[PDB]
């Protein structure tokens, strides 16, 4: 191989090579222009170290206050049913929709795996929307809260036009704190130095730089309360009540097995209580701290007033619900309601003490916020010219590899050099005509014609000195040409003015006759068998000038009957009544007709296929005519096209001339 | 290959290698001559560390600061149209004019993606001026303060001629500070000492000077006032415990905590104040046009080993000679319908076929007859140049010449020798003319001619006529040499139809389109059709160095 040879491969493989690569790029420009924008926010923060802080940071006491004071738990999708939605929708100009919510309870299925229940909310117009969990359509209202099938719900300011769906999920506090936390980074930019660099990314420009103020602002509150909290009596109250609440909680819980020693609308609404009272309790403890740290006209302040207010009215109509049923339920609700009410104040007591014990042991001063949070509104993800360039790319190696097998899988014939190296004489090289007639009366002027007029020239020096006028064209593989370059080949000896006949030994598929106009009746067959002469069986062309003998009927026995005498006597007396005698026979490599036939005939010829057959094939076909006692003269190769690396490796070969 | 070779191919290449350098060193010259200068500017502040002051300076606090303070956030650009515009006109020695804008604010449309709001302003005069955001034209002065469309507009101090015109962009502030901050660095230039190398890169050389200057001066007061932070805390302290001798020594605590506030020397010094360098950072003129140039020239070469590498056709008479093939002559382009040899008998090409026609007259005693005929493998080679040509020069020298044209399919020979277009070679072949009424006269020639007459749909089987050798018989005894024009042959199969009854035959070979191969495959498809081809002629020669380099000269000029 050579520069010739490989540019010659990559000229005659242009089409799959654009159409491979231009599939790749497309598929990556849809990619890149379709995937979801991904932003980044920083802060800046000085500390008076920073090793213990950056993993302080990253803990889940810090960012679960963050998750709690959020409401980063409830997770809202706008629905998009196809994976490609979201990014035409952003495309097309369409902003993307987004409701508040504030207050969410869903009835916690809690099965083996959907351990995220969900539910779909329909807009209907700005005030009024629809909610489907399992099927089950209710309708709610901005503003007052929803409490119905042990699901409570709470939106405000639906920003939507009407009729899009959000898939709305009470995600666990884990899996919430787990998502923040993959995403969230921090540095110390100097290695030795006070800086810290928070970092944060996400799909939505706002509510990330809206987390890391959160985040900042509680971790800058956190020290400030450890510095105030030196004279602060929290401590010794925490120290005070602990046993205390323990002391009730060992009460209520010997109190449930006294009378213990399943409805589901029961448990249903004692898990409701549950849930409001323990957020009714961190509530408490969050304004405290607010109104400790904050003012009351803070928005902070005013959003725990109005939750406040939400979860007390959730918890009475709970009350209503509970008064509603039978004495021997709300007794054994009441007392579930106090163990677990007990054992969560507990629990929540600890952490409170851990949080505080955990603040006085910390070393750093005031801290001092730099820089909070902004959004960058250049998405650092997705790269687009990076992921079209190595879409092309691959697209490039991935055809080039494809080339490279393609051309190293190949075995046919590529030149007429190839057979000519083994002692073959090739006789003609004909091409494909690209236009059931013959090509020599229908387009005389065709390429492949002239090819076959050169033929033609060729045979009338070879055919000399041969022991009669019979030539007979064979070949190694079925569809390789043996009829069309026969019945052209006599087409064009007939219109020099010789007479010639045309004789279709192919009596398995011979088609001659349909391709002349026939009268299919005493074909070749016919004679064979005795059952007709040989002056019916001969038929004349219409637009040809040579005479023909078809097949006549299909014989089971066709070479048992080629070896009757009537065919070499046949031949014999064709052979004084006309100039040139040309016998079409099947392949040598499928049957052995051909070889039965070659012992009559002065001539013989083969016929090798462009691309299809291979030089071994034809070195066998010739070796078993040349077994059986026949002299093949030489080859004829047909179906030739022009290729590149046959010119960059032998030339053209070929010309027009009109 | 070696030197020899390579340096005939650079020369031969000369035209292609000096128009892709030029155009490339062009286009280096233009970028090189119209990109925007950035100046540069620095300042050296000291520190009494430097890894936390390096991060503060960049923070938005600062930079905020000095971009509220300067109006950083109103962006100016003077219109120019192209691309190319603003280079020419400083090449053309404008100065640039400017505007200066205290207030701006615009209705901020803040639409999906123009978050930048931008007006246009056209300066009519010193004093008057027009605004128009999106056709909305209004009309304002110099001076007294706009408030019309949502749109508030101070301009003071207009330097500029009438005619201008100038995109006013109000940018976020985020923008402003990423913009700036891009363009802003810090270096510490020892890695332990307090000094620090402040630069800022810009179009305008003094507006980024006063940037740094402010920036400095921000940093300079923050640091001083985070000093003086302790002891404004530890005096407002003192003054709240205030209710003999522990009311004199508070006294004189808090004297001292005055002084120590106000002189609040933090471990922050300026050295060096900004100034811009005069001398502009970028463009590298000379690099880039180095570049260009080294471009070009490599460019150049990888294209001239490419054409080089993909050549395949005959470059010299050696070649042919290797596989076997006499080449009888090699002839020349001549750069002057007409023949060659009778409009310019002095001509090289026709010296080269008077060699030819030498060569001839040897090779063809011995032969079974006066008949030549020239054949070739691909049209458009020179067969009935040649022919023609050859048979002009044999006739001057007394002998009686006849030219027939066999090619029925494009001939042209009547239309170049002066032509009665009736009864030519066909006519004959198909029995409807006789062999006296064929044969013309060329005029400004010496030699008979045999047209092809009309196109034939049959013209291969019309030469297989006993006609055609029944005229060859006729004319081989009335005249000393016949030359047979031909079609290819690897086209179609006329000139092996004809070759049988000539008995000199002679392929003519183009100079760089014909291959060896091709040549090859035309004798040996002559041989097996039982006509024995003589030798080749070379045609269409160029002289080129790298032939010298590998061949030699082969061909003079002498008159
Ligand atoms: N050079 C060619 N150009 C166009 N079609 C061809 C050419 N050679 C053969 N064919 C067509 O391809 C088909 C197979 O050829 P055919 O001679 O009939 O098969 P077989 O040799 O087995 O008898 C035929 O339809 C034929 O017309
Ligand atoms: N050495 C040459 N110098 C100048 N012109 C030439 C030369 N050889 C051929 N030509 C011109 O180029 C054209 C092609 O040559 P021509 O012999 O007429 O075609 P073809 O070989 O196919 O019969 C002609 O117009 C010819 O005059
Ligand atoms: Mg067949
Ligand atoms: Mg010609």
């Amino acid at each position: 191989i050579d520069l010739g040879r490989v540019i010659g491969e990559l000229i005659d493989h242009r089409k799959l090579i654009i159409s491979i690569t231009s599939v790749f790029t497309l598929f990556a420009i849809l990619y890149a222009l379709l995937a979801t924008p991904i932003y980044e926010t920083d802060a800046l923060i000085q500390i008076e170290q920073s090793a213990p802080e950056t993993a302080l940071l990253q803990s889940r006491m810090i960012l679960g206050k963050t998750i709690d004071d959020l409401n980063l738990q409830i997770q809202i999708e706008q629905k998009y049913f196809p994976v490609i939605g979201r990014g035409l929708a952003r495309l097309m100009g369409e902003k993307p929709g987004n409701i508040d919510i504030t207050r969410l309870y869903l009835p916690d299925s809690d099965d083996i795996s959907n351990n995220t229940p969900s539910i779909i909310l329909t807009v209907k117009d700005k005030e009024n929307y629809s909610i489907n969990s399992d099927g089950i359509q209710l309708n709610g209202v901005v503003g007052t809260l929803l409490n119905e099938k042990g699901i409570s719900l709470l939106v405000n300011e639906i920003d939507a036009k009407p009729g899009d769906q959000f898939v709305i999920t009470q995600l666990p506090r884990l899996k919430a704190i787990s998502d923040l936390l993959k995403s969230f980074s921090v540095a110390d930019l100097g290695k030795d130095t006070g800086m810290l660099t928070l970092t944060l990314t996400g799909d939505n420009p706002k509510r990330i730089s809206h987390i890391l103020d959160s985040i900042s602002q509680n971790y800058l509150a956190q020290n400030i309360a450890r510095q105030a909290a030196q004279d602060a009596k929290s401590l010794e109250f925490l120290n005070q009540q602990l046993p205390k609440v323990r002391a009730e909680l060992d009460s209520a819980e010997d109190k449930l097995n006294a009378y213990r020693k399943l409805n589901m609308e029961a448990k249903s609404v004692l898990d409701q209580i549950v849930n409001v009272d323990n957020q009714l309790n961190e509530l408490t403890f969050r304004e405290a701290e607010v109104s400790q740290l904050y003012t009351k006209e803070h928005p902070t302040y005013k959003a725990l007033m109005e939750k406040r207010q939400t979860l007390q009215e959730e918890k009475s109509k709970l009350n209503k619900r509970v008064s509603s049923m039978p004495s021997t339920q709300q007794e054994v609700l009441r007392l579930s309601r106090d163990v677990e009410s007990g054992r969560a104040v507990y629990l929540q007591l600890l952490n409170r003490q851990q949080e505080l014990n955990i603040a006085k042991s910390s070393a750093i001063g005031n801290v001092r916020i730099i820089d909070n949070a902004v959004t960058d509104p250049n998405p650092v993800r997705p790269k687009k010219t990076i992921i079209i360039v190595i879409g092309v790319v691959l697209g490039l190696i991935v055809s080039v590899v494809l080339v490279l097998f393609q051309v190293f899988l190949r075995r046919g014939i590529e030149s007429p050099e190839q057979l000519e190296e083994i002692g073959i004489n090739v006789y003609a090289s004909i091409p494909i005509s690209e236009w059931d007639t013959l090509l020599a009366v229908g387009n005389p002027a065709d390429l492949a014609v002239e090819a076959i007029r050169g033929l033609r020239t060729s045979l009338h020096f070879a055919m000399m000195e041969a022991k009669n006028n019979v030539l007979m064209i064979s070949g190694a593989s079925p569809s390789a040409g043996m009829t069309f370059i026969s019945s052209n080949l006599a087409a064009t000896i007939a219109i020099t003015g010789k007479k010639v006949l045309f004789i279709d030994a192919d009596l398995r598929k011979g088609y001659a006759h349909k391709m002349f106009g026939h009268k299919n009746d005493k074909g070749l067959s016919e004679f064979l068998s005795g059952q007709a002469a040989a002056e019916m069986i001969i038929d004349k062309v219409e637009g040809g000038g040579f005479d023909y003998i078809g097949r006549g009927q299909i014989p089971p026995n066709p070479a048992e009957l080629l070896m009757h005498p009537r065919f070499e006597q046949l031949l014999n007396w064709a052979s004084q009544n006309y100039d040139l005698i040309i016998i079409d026979t099947p392949p040598i490599l499928a049957v052995t007709d051909a070889a039965i036939i070659g012992r009559y005939a002065g001539t013989c010829l083969l016929v090798a296929r462009f691309e299809k057959n291979t030089v071994k094939e034809i070195d066998v076909s010739m070796k078993r005519f040349e077994q059986s006692g026949v002299v093949v003269k030489g080859c004829i190769l047909n179906g030739v096209v022009k290729k590149a690396s046959s010119y960059y490796r032998y030339g053209h070969n070929h010309y027009g001339y009109s």
